[PDB]
RNA sequence: UCGAAGGUCCUUCGUUU
RNA sequence: UCGAAGGUCCUUCGUUU
């Protein structure tokens, strides 16, 4: 069985242009992080010309590469990869897609697998690490169980501590919020807190980067969700780091575009 | 994100002696 | 006339910190 690997290439060739970015956000190239998605097919790829998605970032050119040719390689590495395509495609998002890392030459992610593997308290008190949130994707705990939500870490905030005014008029504090609502007590009042960004699934062929009113209504609820501050001890750290995370965003985008 | 309710129209069928 | 089952779209609301 003849096998084909492709690497997905985004590169941000028209960062946001400085003067269009008013508020100064931080800009995320994807050029700048050594982790990759990949498609592995069994007939090649009919080629298909460099094109441009639309993030928040600014304009990113995908360019479908093909790395390696002619190879195969067992049964259970074939089967194996199929079960991180459903886990991108079923529990991250909702032939084979599959994650790639630089050894100057491309090969599989050996450290993709083993973080989710790695995940099957207390009274001495929970610990802020820094390093742990800085690329991140954080769902809290005490909600949504069914489905939890998830989050991009934005900010670090320093000068804010879980005693610090909460934004809202009915609660004093964050603790006090937490406590009175889910009820959870915090064993860190020293803890910074937490700025938060989502995005997940959308088109990013076109630029929105007439609405009825189920979608008016999501507008202010993603806005909301965008304001929101959240406490680090109340919070999971997910396995696949943010940076990962935004290219596997545009998977469904990218995959539209090699269909149609 | 997950839900709740009101309305509107369409499809399929029941209902009379 | 009164109803059943399924769907379409519009509108209103709850849900986050």
């Amino acid at each position: 069985q003849p096998c084909y690997l492709y690497v997905i290439g985004m590169v941000l060739t028209t960062p946001l242009p400085d003067e269009l970015n008013f508020r100064r956000r931080k800009l995320y190239p994807p050029e700048d992080t050594t982790r990759c998605f990949g498609i592995l097919t069994a007939k090649p790829i009919p080629q298909i010309p460099h094109f441009p998605v639309y993030t928040r970032s600014g304009e990113v050119t995908i360019s479908i590469e093909l790395k390696k040719s002619g190879f195969m390689l067992s049964l259970q590495m074939l089967e194996l990869i199929t079960r991180l395509h459903q886990y991108i495609f079923s529990h991250i998002l909702r032939y084979c897609v599959l994650p790639l890392n630089v050894v100057s030459t491309l090969d599989i992610d050996f450290k993709f697998m083993e973080d989710i593997e790695k995940s099957e308290t207390k009274e001495t008190p929970f610990v802020f690490k820094l390093e742990d949130y800085q690329d991140a994707v954080i769902i809290p705990r005490y909600r949504n169980f069914d489905q939890p939500h998830r989050f991009y870490v934005a900010d670090v905030y320093t000068d804010l501590t879980p005693l610090s005014k909460f934004p809202s008029p009915e609660y004093e504090t964050f603790a006090e919020y937490y406590k009175t609502k889910y009820n959870l007590d915090l064993t860190n009042l020293n803890q910074p807190l937490l700025d938060v960004d989502h995005t997940s699934s959308r088109l990013n062929l076109l630029t929105p980067r007439p609405l009825s009113s189920a979608e008016k209504r999501k507008a202010k609820w993603e806005s909301l969700q965008n304001k929101q501050i959240l406490v680090p001890e109340l919070c999971a750290i997910h396995p696949i780091p943010a940076s990962l995370w935004r290219k596997a965003v545009c998977l469904p985008s990218i995959l539209y575009r090699l269909h149609c």
